[PDB]
């Protein structure tokens, strides 16, 4: 479930998803949203988005609310810097591996 292009797709969905979220999605009220990875199906159709919030454990389930509210902003914003057609549906999961 990684080929090269998933790979690379998921790079560049990276670095534009935290600009994304931390310049027009996010609250300044919190701080910055780290995106660590990116990991897409090879079809594309899915993407899991691993998330690094600051705060208790109510500050991260509240930022994961504001970020799945805001989907259809984010495939939109997404959709307009790359010429991919249809955008992934996007997943976000906490960054377990990060203690």
């Amino acid at each position: 479930m990684s080929s090269m292009r998933a790979e690379r797709v998921g790079e560049q969905m990276k670095k534009e998803l935290m600009d994304i979220i931390n310049n027009k999605v996010k609250d300044p009220r919190v701080g910055f949203i780290t995106i660590t990875d990116v990991v897409l199906t090879n079809d594309l159709s899915q993407a899991k988005v691993f998330l690094t919030v600051l705060g208790n454990d109510k500050e991260v389930e509240n930022t994961f609310k504001a970020l799945d509210k805001a989907k259809g902003f984010i495939k939109s914003e997404l959709g307009s810097r790359m010429r991919l057609r249809i955008m992934p549906e996007l997943m976000y999961e906490y960054d377990q591996s990060i203690e």
